[PDB]
């Protein structure tokens, strides 16, 4: 006879965005209506000494 | 629509003569009547051994 000793299944290494070093450079917000906005803008007012 | 987020005004930082290290090189005297005069003289008397 030939013997099949066993079948092994791989184990996945799950990851998330908020649990990684690159996330510190980021800052994450949920909005639910992003399709409706056209462009987001800042606005800076600066005075020079 | 077009979304405008928070607007920022410059957080201008203050600086002073006294707080600077250059003030140690200086002696600072305030004198409310300085406008009237234009002459300031000091005199040195030395005898050499």
């Amino acid at each position: 006879f030939e013997a099949i000793f066993g079948t092994f299944c791989n184990r996945l290494e799950w990851v998330y965005f908020l649990t990684s070093g690159l996330a510190a450079a980021a800052h994450a917000i949920k909005f639910h209506d992003l399709n409706k906005l056209t462009t987001g803008k800042m606005l800076f007012h600066v005075q020079v000494p």
